[PDB]
């Protein structure tokens, strides 16, 4: 009956923001309405941003939007490089998205990631171990947030004993190093070659680890072994966004010390509080990989045309005033906590509740094994990524007593 004019396509260029402080240009969008338009450094073009929870949930979950279909052109994005394999899973929509899924998800229920607890806390302790071994000044990151999560993939993965150093090599040369490319992709090659080696041995194992169901699933012709080797290979290289977003909750925990207070007096609201900081972090700059509107789709009264590109923005959604009262505010105790931070939908993070392990152990040993820990330089001159597609400090110097 009466014409909505779209909304103006809003430029989102690249900035290094400090610490954990939020993206004002995200802040502008989120004021603006449900729905927006975005331009971003790469790609071409515009696309769509839905901001809000519910809009969010919709976009990441409703069959109308596909992920395979993203391929087809160079929709605006914030990395420089793009057009990868197809076979990525992220790339992957249904026909095939769940063949995928559904061979590993076993490994990583909130049960599945419990078989590897016991095992991971002993291998944190003997970081920490280390750590404390080493004397006061320290790079937490380097020391243990880094490690861990390598360690720990490698155990729940079922990679042998013996090749472990390597898996550990490989992980930090591919796509974060010197010797930019060359070095890199020779890793990331030796590291598929590993795998595509280990999965298929692994051709009619029952064993539970990431590769035997992954090689199982090959023997079953549920899944090809290109399929569960690049799936491997990124799981296995997925601990960084630990290691960065960890490393936020630490920078978080020191820097504003009522709360690291508050972990240490109620050992009990752990859990909890890491999914409050799980919520909070920004973990990411700007926005990561678009959906296709596959048919057109209605959102708050705006018409999202079919081949239109839409992003959804979990960052925005984790501050909904409405799903998250005083969305800002840092609360351990926030009872309904329905935060997207590992995602929504099909896509959703396979390693959320790793993840959450990974942090409850880290928070367990850092907070209580490190006597007098605290920030060996100003909050503010901690240093952190720059140019990066996820967020988090580049070191974390910490010091403490001897
Ligand atoms: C606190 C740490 C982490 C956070 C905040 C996080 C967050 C996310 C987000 C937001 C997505 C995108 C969902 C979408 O496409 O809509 C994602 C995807 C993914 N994450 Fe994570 N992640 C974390 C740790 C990990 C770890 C440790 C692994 C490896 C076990 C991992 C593996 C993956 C994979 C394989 C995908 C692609 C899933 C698919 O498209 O089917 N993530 N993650």
């Amino acid at each position: 009956t009466i014409s909505q004019a779209v909304p103006p396509v809003r430029d989102w260029p690249a900035v290094d923001l400090p610490g954990s402080d939020f993206d004002p240009v995200l802040t502008e969008l989120m004021r603006e309405g449900p729905v927006t338009r975005i331009s971003l450094p790469n790609g071409e073009g515009w696309a769509w941003l839905v901001t809000r929870h519910d809009d969010v949930r919709l976009v990441t979950n409703d069959p109308r939007f596909g992920r395979e279909a993203v391929m087809d052109r160079q929709v605006t994005r914030l990395a420089p490089h793009f057009k990868p394999a197809r076979g990525a899973v992220g790339f992957l929509d249904p026909p095939d998205h769940t063949r995928l899924r559904r061979s590993v998800a076993a490994a990583f229920t909130a049960r599945g990631v419990e078989r590897v607890r016991e095992r991971s806390r002993g291998m944190l302790d003997e970081l920490v171990d280390a750590m404390l071994r080493a004397g006061p000044p320290a790079d937490l990151t380097e020391a243990v947030l880094s490690p861990f999560p390598i360690a720990v993939i490698c155990e729940l993965m079922g990679v042998p004993a013996t090749d472990r150093h390597s898996m550990h090599t490989w992980t930090q040369l591919i796509l974060s190093s010197s010797h930019g490319a060359e070095v890199s992709e020779r890793a990331k090659n030796e590291m598929n070659a590993y795998f595509s080696d280990l999965i298929g041995l692994r051709s009619d194992s029952a064993g539970e680890d990431v590769t035997s169901l992954l090689g199982a699933a090959v023997g079953r012709d549920e899944i090809t072994l290109s399929e569960a080797v690049g799936l491997a290979v990124l799981l296995q290289i997925g601990g960084e966004a630990v290691t960065n977003n960890s490393g936020q909750m630490f920078h978080l925990l020191l820097s504003r010390p009522e709360l690291a207070e508050r972990l240490r007096s109620e050992p009990e609201i752990r859990p909890r509080a890491i999914d409050e900081l799980l919520r909070w972090i920004p973990h990411r700059n700007a926005v990561g990989l678009s959906r296709i509107a596959l048919e057109d789709v209605e959102i708050k009264g705006v018409r999202i045309r079919a081949g239109d590109a839409v992003y959804v923005s979990y960052l925005a959604a984790n501050r909904d005033p409405e799903v998250f009262p005083d969305p800002d505010r840092i609360d351990f105790e926030r009872s309904p906590n329905p935060h997207v931070s590992f995602g929504f939908g099909p896509h959703y993070c396979p390693g959320g509740m790793l993840a959450r392990l990974e942090s409850e152990l880290l928070v367990d040993a850092v907070l209580d094994r490190v006597p007098g820990l605290k920030l060996a330089v100003a909050p503010e001159d901690v240093p952190f990524k720059k140019g990066a597609l996820i967020r988090g400090p580049e070191a974390l110097p910490v010091t403490w007593h001897h």
